[PDB]
């Protein structure tokens, strides 16, 4: 019966939501989307990066269950998720962008091309309008558009600019030309042959890097602006607080966030990562002004009050905090994300702010509940629908719940330097309102009073006095894991009248 | 190359072998083949009742993974095991007895009578003699042999005794008559016709319950001899300790333990628990012999010294210890099971005992090594070959590990009575050789300091100079249920030049 408008943009912080009360981020269509519909203020990403945060947010499952660890990390074939249960109510789900899906290989032919990427396709989706790293298919459409340029990435190196350095000035093509304006009117058309209900998944590249923006957007906003960094006097002392910060902070690269970047990111200054962060709250600005033009074409059309829009993010981005760029650890700032649910079908929870722990696992959960929908297997997340009915559901969690996982099965690099086995280099986050628990399969714990420290710069595990805090949250992760293991099976019993089942 | 004989009798104590310095019970064919091979005296069972615990010995994965929580809990068709490994190195693995295999129902018709039990067939096995808690097979057998008595399961009730009332008297069949004979006889048979290298399972049902046994081992033993009883001083205060206790201890019935019984083993005196003991102790002599018999047969045939024999037990028995009979809980009664090994290939081992904490779950690993076979999915036991060849393998556990899953999916009775959710209703043990923490997903934790406390009848876990003990042990399992999690698909990275994995 409704339409489902799944909408991720990647590497979008939760935090960076006008609609949140953010001094300089503007997200006017995202604040609209919200006025109508109920915002999420505590959600979290089940994981990082891409590949490993996309299984939780499509299966339902927390890294425990789905195991994707790592990019290319497959994704046992097994699981259902929320494309194949659209297919048994009567949709056909339809994919723009990306799903990030390393197959499951088990049976796969080893000259088969899916076996050289994570970059597949989730299954279930029948894909409208791809869109890989390569971008190939966005490079063809601006070569169509009159940019003979447009042969490769490089296009993303603002005009005149030195490739590898941070840039104000906009690249070569507009803001009606970026792979999201792109995304966005491929969905529209494809919008205006639907004669039936429609389900879509529209995954936007942006924020994600690289950090390089058209006009306005590019100078919208002053690096000088924007809150203060949580983050300690210097890298050095960040470092010094954990192995794993050690471990990482320097291999972050500049590559990786600005086109043609080189050398490590610990080169940038507190001034140039100022100046990155004007270029990505002007990015989040671009995209959601293209937001805006998919709820103007929803209401033209006359979709708007018959479709189910989910807008979220699948991680976040460091931008700065604890000298860091980029997602993975165990900081807030790569896992809160925002999540604005608009249901047309339950008006009583319109305007509403859920301040309750969400996780990107209850997103399958939700669209289960909503649709009429039973998954194939067990689900670590809940129904959201309570929510939106304007109420609160029954026994839900009290604190978020997520993973991280570090193993390099291709080179070994975390391995040799901890000296752990790749089934040791994870850790598992119990975050509340006042302490935030890291535990680590073979390193030190982390305790966070985030009430005295906010800014989790202060790590309290060894002091005495915080023991009992300690230990209270280790069991209360120990009941967690417990709790979720694995129910597809377990929960049925075989009697002698046959198979009886109990409902989650 | 080799045979493999794999032995199990269900419900024996790992306490009650001769070879490990008991009083008063007698294992002389068990000590024999420990003479010539590895003894492991620190071998626990990876949870309980027989479903579960075979779960972890087929197919070498702790609950956390198989997943098999009770007797009818299904066990994935995923999963690979000793007899479908078997198949895989040419061998054609045999089944004399029961595996209580509950099916995967998925798929399979509904009308289907497999999906009637938990007694099924575990897949890779061929059935030549199937014996199920019926016992209609050996009942024709006792037909055949002169006893038209023998048309039901009252042929246990010993002769003259009163139906329900613990009995020394014998029952109608003889020592050469029981199920024990029955199966050892039809082995004996089978092996006999083998001209190949020969996969055996033989489970024989002894020393589990009815406690009723023939000549002479009914009076083998007086109920005045054993051991101490590792009990509190009354079943109160025993009761009193732990919630589970209370719960489950006066739901013991006494129709599970003598044929006929009726209402609580409650109302059994210390003195009845004693006359139990003194049958389950003569009850264990008459597998002994069986077992003699089988060592016997292997020697005529030429195979003693071609075969690799794994004798075992799925889980063990309480026999009075914490007022308790029967198994599950946490106590070592109930988990503490004998493990023999004679690896004719290496002589290097023979006559020696392992104290290192060994697993149910280590035996799939150690036919897998032992037969160069390599497991479709991850395992969590390790191989016991290093212990084999004499020596000691690197990085092997310091603890024991098991769970104990107590949920009621069928009537719902320990949900109700504990207020918690089916997920909530179990335990995890880590247990080394100075303390023991049990933790409840929905109940306290229990910890036992075995150097002050061996009979496990103090609980510190809240006094609070056990404080750091306590968090300890809570982080070590938090390490335990990370580095477990499934590796099967999480060893393997998608690469350019396709697949790359990682061997355990
Ligand atoms: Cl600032
Ligand atoms: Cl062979
Ligand atoms: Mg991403
Ligand atoms: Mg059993």
């Amino acid at each position: 019966r409704p339409n489902v408008l799944l909408i991720s943009a990647d590497q979008w912080r939760g935090d960076c939501l006008s609609a949140v009360g953010h001094a300089s981020v503007k997200t006017p269509n995202v604040d609209a989307l919200a006025q109508d519909g109920v915002l999420f203020t505590r959600h979290f990403a089940g994981t990082a990066p891409a590949s490993p945060a996309r299984a939780t947010l499509y299966t339902g499952l927390y890294q425990m269950n789905h195991r994707v660890c790592r990019n290319g990390s497959p994704l046992d074939a097994r699981f259902d998720n929320l494309a194949l249960a659209a297919r048994r109510g009567g949709y056909d789900p339809t994919l723009f962008g990306y799903t990030d899906t390393a197959p499951d290989p088990r049976g796969m032919d080893p000259n088969d091309p899916h076996l050289t990427t994570y970059e597949g396709v989730l299954p279930g989706f029948s894909a409208r309008q791809l869109l890989p790293e390569h971008e190939k298919q966005w490079l063809s459409w601006l070569r169509s558009r009159g940019h003979p340029e447009a042969t490769s990435r490089d296009i993303h190196i603002p005009v005149g600019a030195t490739p590898g350095e941070i840039s104000d000035v906009a690249p070569a093509y507009s803001k009606d030309e970026t792979q999201t304006a792109f995304l966005a009117g491929e969905f529209i058309r494809w919008l205006g042959e639907q004669d039936a209900p429609w389900f879509a998944h529209v995954s936007f590249l942006r924020p994600h890097p690289p950090f390089s923006v058209p006009e306005p957007y590019n100078r919208m906003f002053t690096p000088s602006d924007g809150p203060a960094f949580a983050r300690a006097a210097n890298r050095e002392a960040e470092q010094a607080v954990h192995p794993l910060l050690a471990f990482a902070l320097p291999l972050i690269g500049k590559d990786s966030f600005i086109y043609g970047g080189e050398g490590s990111a610990s080169d940038w200054t507190s001034e140039d990562l100022s100046a990155i962060r004007a270029i990505y709250y002007g990015m989040i600005a671009e995209v959601d002004t293209q937001l805006g033009r998919i709820w103007q074409a929803l209401k033209n059309v006359g979709a708007w009050d018959d479709t189910l829009i989910i807008f979220t993010s699948d991680h976040a981005e460091m931008m700065g905090d604890h000298w860091m760029l980029g997602k993975g650890g165990f900081f807030d700032g790569s896992y809160h994300v925002p999540l604005v649910i608009r249901d047309p079908g339950h008006p009583g929870g319109a305007g509403r702010q859920v301040e309750r722990f969400t996780s990107a696992a209850d997103i399958f959960p939700t669209l289960c509940d909503r649709l009429g929908l039973v998954p194939d297997n067990h689900l670590d997340g809940g129904t959201l629908v309570p929510f939106l009915e304007g109420g609160e559901p029954e026994g839900w969690r009290d604190a978020a719940f997520w993973e991280f996982d570090f193993r390099d099965i291709a080179k070994g690099e975390a391995e040799r330097h901890f000296g752990l086995k790749s089934n040791a280099c994870n850790l598992a986050v119990i975050r509340d309102e006042r302490f935030k628990y890291v535990h680590f399969a073979g390193l030190p714990p982390l305790l966070y009073d985030l009430a005295k420290d906010p800014m989790e710069l202060t790590n309290v595990a060894a002091d005495a006095d915080y023991a009992a805090v300690r230990l209270g949250y280790a069991e209360k992760l120990l009941s967690l894991r417990a709790q979720h293991l694995d129910q597809t099976l377990a929960y049925t019993e075989l009697t002698e009248k046959g198979p009886v089942s109990r409902r989650p």
